[PDB]
């Protein structure tokens, strides 16, 4: 593995969750983009691979655990088997990293998609080589127990425009948000 994706939807005072979901209502489209990028291989015969915290993995109703198309890989450093659906287990990101070079999983990953929590979006954002951050920003305060930390700029660069991603003001149920991605090389 060559690059990670981190993906995340966050409101203006920096919130992502509340009481174990998210602190807004289901927007529809959102949640299609995020199918979409993190379910969307470039390579015939393989699967992305999705990393998540234990709390984001029970946060998703059993009847769609595993993510369907996607292998699903949940760190702990409690847990010592994965927890009933998903695929694979780790102690840490460079653990999860380690294992698609394993013979399970060896041709078997295509991209590798963080999608949360708080301290899991913190050690992907600071693992060495390229990382594109896929960062919706929900244009609203809304109350929350569970944050993003603020974008380090001295490490990465906003994109203006991205090939895939739409660049304009989008608006579901009345809440506006934007697309964004940023990007570091090293
Ligand atoms: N808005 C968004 O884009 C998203 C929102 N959310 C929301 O956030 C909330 C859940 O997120 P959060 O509270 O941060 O919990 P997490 O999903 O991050 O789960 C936390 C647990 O995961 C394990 N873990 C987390 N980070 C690491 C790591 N770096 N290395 C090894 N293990 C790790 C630990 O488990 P252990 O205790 O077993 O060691 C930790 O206790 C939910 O409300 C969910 O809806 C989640 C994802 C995206
Ligand atoms: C709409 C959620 C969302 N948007 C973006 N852009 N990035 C994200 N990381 C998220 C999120 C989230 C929490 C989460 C993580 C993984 C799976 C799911 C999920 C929830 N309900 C049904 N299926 C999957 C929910
Ligand atoms: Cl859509
Ligand atoms: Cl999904
Ligand atoms: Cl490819
Ligand atoms: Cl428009
Ligand atoms: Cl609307
Ligand atoms: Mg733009
Ligand atoms: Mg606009
Ligand atoms: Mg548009």
């Amino acid at each position: 593995v060559g690059s990670l994706n981190c993906i995340v939807a966050v409101s203006q005072n920096m919130g992502i969750g509340k009481n174990g979901d998210l602190p807004w209502p289901p927007l529809r489209n959102e949640f299609r983009y995020f199918q979409r990028m993190t379910t969307t291989s470039s390579v015939e015969g393989k699967q992305n691979l999705v990393i998540m915290g234990k709390k984001t993995w029970f946060s998703i109703p059993e009847k769609n655990r595993p993510l369907k198309g996607r292998i699903n890989l949940v760190l702990s450093r409690e847990l010592k088997e994965p927890p009933q659906g998903a695929h694979f287990l780790s102690r840490s990101l460079d653990d999860a990293l380690k294992l698609t070079e394993q013979p399970e999983l060896a041709n078997k990953v295509d991209m590798v998609w963080i999608v949360g929590g708080s301290s899991v979006y913190k050690e992907a954002m600071n693992h060495p080589g390229h990382l594109k951050l896929f960062v919706t920003r929900i244009m609203q305060d809304f109350e929350s127990d569970t944050f993003f930390p603020e974008i380090d700029l001295e490490k990465y660069k906003l994109l203006p425009e991205y090939p895939g991603v739409l660049s304009d003001v989008q608006e579901e149920k009345g809440i506006k948000y934007k697309f964004e991605v940023y990007e570091k090389n090293d």
